[PDB]
């Protein structure tokens, strides 16, 4: 494997669990940083190495980093709706990581909101997207071989494999399965085409 | 009252450089107070004057304010997650030395965090409105012809000067370009009709 070993960031969460399986079902060799009180689930699929600690902690992102190929960055607050600097902080440590340590590709989800007209983007989910601006912004300006992931609505449908991907604007359909999603962050380990640019992965499930 | 001489506070920050770079192309004598001389670019459009020193140093203060027509402040404590008063201290240092060379004209930076509910500032981001607030009331309180711009997320998009100033509070977007916020705070330079007021300038982009 060309891409072989990869960090995880965000690998409890709904997107992560499900990367995760699929990574290490692909043989990849998986690092993860999780936050002492959350802990992957027992008998789930378990990577090769676990860094316990905080995205805001710039030493266990340095830890987390080192000696990977690749960094997929899947960081939210799940239900959580309010003010954060989690995603956009945790990106610049990750950023500061990748140029110590000689890692060049991050593939990291942030929303299709960003491609939206930014006066239909729901009220109540502004803030949130203020973070994944701040971070896009923070990925985009690091000059390392980013792969902006801006999904639309996220969904509990199937692993199909067959979505659309759009390059640079909004798709045609307004969901991408979890499992999708993850399958398409992977997929970008494998390839260039999509260094530089945003990418809205969606789906019609049928 | 034609405004032909400037000091620049933060002309070293990612908006204090492309207005500095915006003004020595405009023509204005430009006086900055930087730290550390090797951060500005030693290519293209240089300022008139440079003052090596620090805006919590009085003395410093005082020699780059001496002989202005006004101030453009964008000083910025950007790595500060808890209590920081140095752009409040800067601040008061710059009064008093505009006070004591009769300099009438300041344009001051501080965030859109200033027009909308406190409940909406990230808990990261909290010491530095706070020290912004305590630095908006030094400026409102000095008697000087005060700017206020209150920008919300500064974006790297190319220069438009076709950005939308609202004189409290709302717009077409919650992004401003860093090269469209140094082009406002010149303009700022050549009207009064900004002074006494908060102003909060965006636009939507691409
Ligand atoms: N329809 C949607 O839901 C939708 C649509 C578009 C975009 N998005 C965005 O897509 C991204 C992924 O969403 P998701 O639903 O897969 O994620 P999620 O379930 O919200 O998971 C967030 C992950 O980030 C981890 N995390 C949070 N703070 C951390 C910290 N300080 N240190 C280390 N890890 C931290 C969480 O760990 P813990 O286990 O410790 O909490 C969890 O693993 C999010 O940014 C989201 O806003 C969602
Ligand atoms: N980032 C955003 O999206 C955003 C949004 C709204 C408002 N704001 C606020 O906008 C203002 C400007 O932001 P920015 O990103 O353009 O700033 P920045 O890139 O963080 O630059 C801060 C500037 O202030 C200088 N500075 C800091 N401490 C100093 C000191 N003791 N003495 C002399 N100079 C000092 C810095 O000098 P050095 O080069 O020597 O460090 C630098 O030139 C800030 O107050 C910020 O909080 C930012
Ligand atoms: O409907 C669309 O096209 C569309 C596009 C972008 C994002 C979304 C979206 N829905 O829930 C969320 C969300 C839910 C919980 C937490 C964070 C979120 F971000 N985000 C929907
Ligand atoms: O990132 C910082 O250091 C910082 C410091 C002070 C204010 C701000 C700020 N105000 O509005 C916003 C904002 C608004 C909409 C979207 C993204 C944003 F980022 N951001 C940021």
């Amino acid at each position: 494997m060309a891409v072989k070993k990869i960090a995880i960031f965000g690998a409890t969460g709904q997107t992560g669990l499900t990367t995760l399986a699929q990574a290490v079902q692909a043989g990849y060799e998986v690092t993860v940083l999780v936050r002492d009180s959350s802990r992957l689930p027992s008998e789930g699929p378990r990577p090769a190495h676990v860094v316990v600690g905080d995205v805001l902690q710039a030493a266990d992102v340095d830890k987390t980093v080192a000696g990977q190929d690749a960094v997929i960055v899947l960081l939210g607050t799940r239900n959580d709706l309010s003010p954060t600097t989690v995603m956009s902080e945790g990106a610049r440590n990750i950023v500061a990581a990748m140029k110590a340590h000689g890692v060049d590709k991050v593939v990291a989800c942030t929303s299709a909101f960003l491609l939206w007209d930014p006066t239909k983007v729901p009220p109540r989910l502004q803030a949130v997207t203020d973070d994944h601006i701040r971070m896009h912004k923070v990925l985009r300006e690091s000059g390392l071989k980013y792969v902006a992931v801006m999904p639309p609505h996220i969904g509990d449908q199937p692993l199909t494999g067959a979505y659309t991907v759009t390059l640079d604007g909004r798709g045609p359909s307004r969901v991408i399965s979890k499992h999708d999603l993850g399958h398409f962050m992977l997929r970008c380990l494998t390839t260039d085409e999509y260094d530089g640019h945003s990418t809205y992965p969606s789906h019609q499930y049928q």
